[PDB]
């Protein structure tokens, strides 16, 4: 595997670019070479928004999983609609544990109440040019109580839920129906780990 | 009829391109990358259009993305090399990744994947096929990476990794390997292999 380390870095500087909703930041910096020495000074532009608590819900007894429906306008340009299938998730505030907001965004972005969680991964979600990370759990969830609409109109948010069948959400992976990165790699690992999920879950 | 609503079987996303006006999009930042502020209003499920929203989105064109997979031998090629981003929540910022890069102005996702496979892996492609294509993070970038797998044999400052299938894939399990482009394919690679497998050695 990995051989550097962050001592194997120097972070020259962080420069201001942008301030905002989000932020964007110059980094320089150089580092370790793989065949010795330190590298030359680069620089790279990077989105700054900070990191995210994700949750699938799903329901083992009945196999379901409960998405939310809302627009996305960054997806405008490359997808067929900007309205999104996605995970609950939220922003994960100073000292904060992941399943905290987990349990708060459920409740809060989709009505839910969640019971049982387990760890399905933590990602970068592009790590060319922004530091988000987002941190993915499973959630027990009854699914016959997932319903309304949801958001903070002090945030103009509009948010619809969708239950579906586990097999269906999985089949709008494979389709692109679903497409958006913590959405595919949730669905992804439940279909590789929902039998003894459901096993672990119903016992 | 809007009184006798009958499609319980239809399920999906309520709206469309045309449930949404951009009013415009003014550049706050253009350096190599950009940020914009897209100005909108849209449809509201229980119905009625929203006020005017602006939101900030990342602008930073769009990838192909390839995954190198030997049938024959069971192997995955990685690519390691610094991701400066990753390291306010990383122990290490030396990433191990797909094989990846800008689809510029006219090119196809395959063009640009074979052609990064063999500049960042010094791999010569023969069969591929889709996939996924997903979008990183759409609350604030628009960047939508499209990855393809292909059929190598494994026989920037960066360095190439050849490891079985199995350790690529234990390695996305333990966190070792955690950037979304390569848990998806390799998430995607333990769902298919048996029928590729089947598929590029007959
Ligand atoms: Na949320
Ligand atoms: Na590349």
């Amino acid at each position: 595997g990995i051989t550097f380390s962050k001592n194997d870095v120097e972070i020259i500087a962080r420069e201001t670019l942008y301030r905002g909703f989000f932020s964007l930041d110059l980094y320089r910096f150089r580092h370790r070479l793989f065949n010795g020495g330190m590298s030359g000074e680069i620089t790279r532009e990077i989105f700054e928004r900070g990191h995210a608590a994700v949750l699938l819900p799903f329901d083992p007894v009945r196999d379901e999983v409960v998405l939310v429906e809302q627009i996305r306008i960054a997806a405008y340009d490359t997808s067929e609609s900007p309205w999104l299938l996605e995970m609950v998730a939220g922003m994960i505030e100073a000292g904060e544990t992941v399943e905290d907001v987990a349990r708060r965004e459920a409740l809060e972005e989709a009505g839910l109440e969640v019971g049982r969680t387990k760890p399905i991964l933590s990602y970068l979600a592009s790590p060319g040019g922004t530091s988000e990370r987002l941190s993915i759990l499973v959630g027990e969830v009854d699914a016959s109580t997932a319903k309304g609409i949801h958001g903070l109109a002090e945030e103009n948010e509009d948010i619809r839920v969708h239950v579906v069948s586990r097999e269906q959400a999985y089949q709008w992976v494979e389709e692109g129906k679903i497409d958006n990165a913590a959405s595919v790699i949730a669905l992804q690992w439940l279909q590789l780990h929902y039998h003894n999920l459901r096993n672990e879950w119903t016992k």
